[PDB]
Order: C-alpha cells, then sequence, then structure tokens
C-alpha cells in the first residue's frame, strides 16, 4: 500500500480529501495530514483513527508515495519540489502548476492519457473549469468544438472556509440584526489577496480571483487556457464571466457553446447521459434542472437546460451544477491518484523538472 | 391635476409606485390605492395621508387620469380594458399586453416616441429586459447590434412579496435553525404558478416563469420578444437564460453582444456613460463594478466589467444592475407617466382596441 500525504488537511477542500479517501478504493498503509505550523500537534480523525496534524517542511516527504496538495498556490509553489525529490507523486489542487508545460492538467474522464507522461506533477485544473469540461467533452466528441461563452454562478465555499463563515455571520447580521447589505462589512471576499472587499449576502460579486491586464479577472483566463490545455485544442474559443453568489456550496454555470456540426439536441442529452462522471437532470415538463443545493455531495456533474440556440444553428446553452469542493476539488484528485494507482504510476521521478525555491 | 390609481397597491412592486409617486413631479390632485378584495378596507398611507384600499372592480375607475397596474397578468386582463373604456391611460406592469401591435411597450430613454400614438395602454417591459435596453441601447445607436446572449441574476422580489417572504424565512431556518437547505419547504418559487416548488436559499434556480414549448421559460422569451419590439429590431439574435439567486432586490445580468461594427471598448464606456438613465461603474484598477447591493433604491442602471470577446472581433462582454423594484418596474411605470404628461398624452381614448373580459 501507500503513505499518503494531505496538505492542507484543516480547510475546506482538505476536509473533503479525507473523505473522498476514506471512501477510496486506493490501498492506503499510512495517512500523514499536513497543514502550517498553527496547525502542528492538533488531532484529525482517519476513520476511527486518530492522526497527528504535522507542519508542512522541505523535510517532510521522506518515504511518502502520493501528496495532495491543497494549501495555496505559495505552500504548492515552496513544497512540491521537495516532496517531487523526496519521490512523491504531487496531485495538486492549486492553479501553480496548471500551466507548465511538464504538467499534466487533468480531468480523468477526458484526459487521462495525459498521465502517462507526468514527472512527478498532476495537476487538478479549476473547479469551474472542471464541471464544464465533463458536460462538454462527450459533445465534443461527437460534433466538435468551436466555441464556449461562459457565465458563472459560484460558492463562497470556493474561496476557502473563511469566506464560507464571512457569508453565514453576513446574512445572520441581515437577517438578524437587521443591517443593510451594503453596510456590512467584509473581510475576504471577493478575494483574500486584493485591496478592497464587499459584501455577498443579498449579492452577486462580478469578481472571482484578482483581475489581469486584459480586464478579465484571473478566474476567467483559467477558464479559458485551462479548457485549451485540458482539450488540447487552441482553437477553442473560450471567453467567461465569472461571479459569486450566495451560495455555500456547488457552482452552476449558463454555458453556450457553438458545435462544428449540428448536433440534434435528444442525441446531446443521450451522449451526456452516457459520459461517465456527468448526470443528465433534464425534464422541463416536470422542471427537472440542475440544482446546487441537489449537488451538493455528490461526485457527479449535473447537466440540463439543454436547448439549441435560437437563431445560431449550431449553438446550443445548458446549465452544469457541480460540488466545487468534489468534482470541482478533492473527488478530481482522489480521481487522478486512483488512476496512477491502477496505471502503475506511483513512482519517484527520475528528473527533477522543478525548481527548488 | 390628475386622479392617480395604483392598481396593487399592497404588493411589492405597489409599495414602491407609491415611493415613486410621492417623490414625482405628476401634479396629483387625488390618489387612490386598489388591490383585491384582501386589502379592500385597509389602509396605507400617501405622504401624511391614509388612503383605504378599495376592491378593484370593472366599475373602480370613473374620474382616473392615469392608473398604474401592477397587479399580475389576470387583473390587467380583466380590468385594463374598463379603465381605457372609462377614459384612463393604463401605465401596465404585467406581460399581458406588452406584444399587442396597439400598445407601445416602452422604456422613455429608449422609445418614448412610440407613446404618442398609445390608444389608452402603454406597456413597461420585463424588468430584466428594461435594464438591458438602457445599457444597449447607445451601443446600438453608434455600432448596431447583430445578436445578444444573455444569462440573468434575478433577485426574488421579481416574484413578489410572498416570494421575498419565503427567501428571508428559508434563509433564517438554515443559519438560526440548522436546517439544511434540502430540507426547506417552498411554496412559490421558482414559479408560484407551476406544479413542483423549490428552496432558494443557497440555490440558483434556472426557472424564470413557467415554461414554453420551445423549453426556454416564458421569462427568457419576453428577453427575446421585448428586446426586438423596444428596438424595433426584428433581426436582432436574442437568447436568454434566467436565473433566481438569492438576492433580494436588484437583477444583474451577464450580457454579450456583438455589434454590427466594431465598437472599442473606451468608447462603449463613453457612450453608455452619456445615456441617460445608464451610469458606468467600471474601474477594475479599484474593483469597481456594478453590484446588486448598491443598486438598491437607486433609478440608474449600472453598467461595467466591459470587455471584448477574446476571439470574436464584434463580441463584447458585460454586467448590467438595476434595483428590478425601480427602474424595471415602477420608476420605469412613474417614468412613463411622467412623460406622457409632458407630452399631453393623459387624456381618455375615444376608440376602444382591447376585449372586455
Ligand atoms: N475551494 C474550492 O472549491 C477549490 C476548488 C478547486 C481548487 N481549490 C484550491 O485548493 C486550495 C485550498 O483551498 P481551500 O478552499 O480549501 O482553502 P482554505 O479552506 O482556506 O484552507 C487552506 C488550507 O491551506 C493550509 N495552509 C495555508 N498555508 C499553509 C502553509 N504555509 N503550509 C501548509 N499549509 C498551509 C491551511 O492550513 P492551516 O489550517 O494550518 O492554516 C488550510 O489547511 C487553494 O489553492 C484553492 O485555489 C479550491
Ligand atoms: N417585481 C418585479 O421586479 C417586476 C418586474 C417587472 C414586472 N412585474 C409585474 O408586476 C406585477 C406585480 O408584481 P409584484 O412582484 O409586486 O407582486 P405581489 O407582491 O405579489 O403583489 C400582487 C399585487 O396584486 C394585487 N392583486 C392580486 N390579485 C388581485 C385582484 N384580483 N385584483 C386586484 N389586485 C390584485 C395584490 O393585492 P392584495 O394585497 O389584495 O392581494 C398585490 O397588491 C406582476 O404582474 C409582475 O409580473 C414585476
Amino acid at each position: 500500500g501507500y503513505t499518503v500525504a494531505v496538505v492542507g488537511a484543516t480547510g475546506a477542500v482538505g476536509a473533503q480529501m479525507i473523505k473522498m479517501l476514506e471512501e477510496s478504493t486506493l490501498p492506503i498503509d499510512k495517512i500523514r495530514y499536513l497543514a502550517s505550523a498553527r496547525s502542528a500537534g492538533k488531532s484529525l480523525k482517519f476513520k476511527d483513527q486518530d492522526i497527528t496534524i504535522e507542519e508542512t517542511t522541505e523535510t517532510a516527504f521522506e518515504g511518502v508515495d502520493i501528496a495532495l496538495f491543497s494549501a495555496g498556490s505559495s505552500t504548492s509553489a515552496k513544497y512540491a519540489p521537495y516532496a517531487v525529490k523526496a519521490g512523491v507523486v504531487v496531485v495538486d489542487n492549486t492553479s501553480y502548476f496548471r500551466q507548465n508545460p511538464d504538467v499534466p492538467l487533468v480531468v480523468p474522464e477526458v484526459n487521462a492519457h495525459a498521465l502517462d507522461a507526468h514527472n512527478g506533477i498532476i495537476a487538478c485544473p479549476n473547479c469551474s473549469t472542471i464541471q464544464m469540461m465533463v458536460a462538454l467533452e462527450p459533445v465534443r466528441q461527437k460534433w466538435g468544438l468551436d466555441r464556449i461563452i461562459v457565465s458563472t454562478y459560484q460558492a463562497v465555499s470556493g474561496a476557502g472556509m473563511g469566506a464560507i463563515l464571512e457569508t453565514q455571520r453576513e446574512l445572520r447580521e441581515v437577517l438578524n440584526d437587521g443591517v443593510k447589505p451594503c453596510d456590512l462589512h467584509a473581510e475576504i471576499l471577493p478575494s483574500g489577496g486584493d485591496k478592497k472587499h464587499y459584501p455577498i449576502a443579498f449579492n452577486a460579486l462580478p469578481q472571482i480571483d484578482v483581475f489581469t491586464d486584459n480586464d478579465y479577472t484571473y478566474e476567467e483566463m483559467k477558464m479559458t487556457k485551462e479548457t485549451k490545455k485540458i482539450m488540447e485544442d487552441d482553437s477553442i474559443a473560450v471567453s467567461a464571466t465569472c461571479v459569486r453568489i450566495p451560495v455555500l456550496s456547488a457552482h452552476s454555470e449558463s454555458v453556450y457553446i457553438e458545435t462544428k456540426e449540428v448536433a440534434p439536441i435528444e442525441e446531446v442529452k443521450a451522449a451526456i447521459a452516457a459520459f461517465p462522471g456527468a448526470v443528465l437532470e433534464d425534464d422541463v415538463a416536470h422542471q427537472i434542472y440542475p440544482q446546487a443545493i441537489n449537488a451538493v455531495g455528490s461526485r457527479d456533474t449535473f447537466v440540463g437546460r439543454i436547448r439549441k440556440d435560437l437563431d445560431a444553428e449550431k449553438g446550443i446553452h445548458m446549465w452544469v451544477v457541480s460540488d466545487n469542493l468534489l468534482k470541482g476539488a478533492a473527488w478530481n484528485s482522489v480521481q487522478i491518484a486512483e488512476t496512477l494507482h491502477e496505471r502503475g504510476l506511483v513512482r519517484p521521478t527520475a528528473e527533477l523538472k522543478f525548481e527548488l525555491k
């Protein structure tokens, strides 16, 4: 069996990493939980066993086979190269290594083949990208993809545990104390690293991550660049608007595509239904469609509202929902780890390709 | 001065119609408040005056110069034609008369010219449509509009008082009582008339109004048809996805357009800023963009996140927010009444063009 390290075990994703590993088929001989210095000493469960949390350092990875990183891009930049040097295979949830050409950016249902040539780090894509890839791959396979326009409806748990708590307390202040939403005090949202913070209670914040130089945010540009890498097709036009709404968990997306050939809607529904990881929830006569509150706790990605554009021959609209901490993060990572096991790819990398910092 | 009747004075829009009329330049000699049998005999203020609510009937409109209707489609279908027969000019905030060729469908800043030929009923468009027209008309004027794709983020007050109360109580049950969102009992949303109801708390429901036979909802098809009528251009392609989110007031929209001629973004920003009723809130260096919580209580429509599509030469994305009870309903209606007065159009229509039910 393996020694498996969860780096960021105390966070929003880390908690779900623990659950997914507890429910995994991966043969685990030893589990280790790693976090920051201030979490060291604390205990946390793996099944009915008590695990002491350890501080993440350059020397903490000796004897580890697989490390699942979910501790911020900075922690991955600092320690993942040391893990690879120690002979670990890292599965990283952060954005840091995603666009490195020596690093496979993987959704196992779409591009598992990319794992074969890994150099010790596999990147899990952005949550909003993953669920879109699960919904759209079956369509691309049969009719191609020319362009995507997406508007997202993203849950606050995507911003971490602190963002969940900020949201709940803001809502309680409005509903229980009568505070006007626009008078609320925020510390984290829309983006913890940015200069200004805004209330999310009864709001829709059209900013996720910080702004890039082309006036799209990094979140929107991640959807663009990650789609092209995962689908290994730079000709797919992708533009996004990424919005935070007062949902605790599960992202929703209004997705517009134009295919290369006309894709009959009943066939599109059937292709999506048949694709692993995608569930068709589409029966408008009975008001059936994906909903965030229904998707929470499921590894599946739910697709509905599927209909042709009113004017564009090859245009199709749909609605895509998935749990951002599961398929969007911890489940995608555990799936990758299971696939690495299945393919005999859990072993040390001889050549180190990532700079030690 | 005028005798003005507010039909549906007790509802979410009605309350704002009162506020807008109180703050209006319209010379008002007498105010009457009409509603259903449920509210008849109760009292509401107009400024310091107590006004007794009257049950709406076919004979309640004698002596009324202007009637503002915001009491549901059925109420307008039943009583507006009797008001017109009695010599009233009706400003109607329902969908019922919007597509009737004898009824101007008006946003004053866009198509006030259409008022001149009114036959006793002027329809106020759908809230989500109004704010999109204020944002897009200045762009259309200079560069044309070929197509629109919109995904909305609509507030619950759009579905009335009952839906506001339903949302507040659901959120209180989750936050104070520890109820799981999935275990909440809903009675109104997504659509009071439809067969099944779902929780909105911590959810995003991709259904507003009921479904039509093309699998778009009536809300989505209204954005399509109303746009074409208001802009007097059936060639504009419009497809919409309309989603309810947990916001009490103010709709937000992710709007994609393709213009007929390339529209430089800095010029688009200037044109929107210069357009009456539209305010540019767009400075990403300081995280300035429209927000629902900021728009509440303002008659203006706010536009930002303005940026070119990453691939389509003539494509532009933006974020449009307005208070759905103000510019989306009560302010647009009172603005229409003010414009009618300015143009000498508050007077009886000799010929009845509407069926009596
Ligand atoms: N949330 C989502 O839906 C989602 C989806 C896809 C990808 N991700 C990525 O997942 C990563 C984790 O996000 P989250 O939402 O789980 O954040 P979170 O709830 O704030 O948790 C942060 C975790 O990072 C750990 N950490 C912080 N600094 C550390 C350090 N210097 N050394 C070791 N551990 C450190 C924290 O440990 P302590 O408790 O000791 O501080 C905590 O375990 C982020 O990079 C995020 O971009 C998140
Ligand atoms: N809310 C928005 O943002 C928005 C935007 C664009 C268009 N609209 C339209 O505005 C209209 C009202 O919306 P709302 O959100 O304010 O609804 P609401 O809060 O439910 O209010 C309903 C109003 O209709 C009155 N009413 C019901 N049945 C009646 C009857 N038989 N005769 C006379 N009055 C009756 C009610 O009076 P009681 O108190 O006696 O029941 C109440 O005053 C609807 O047609 C809606 O489609 C709303």
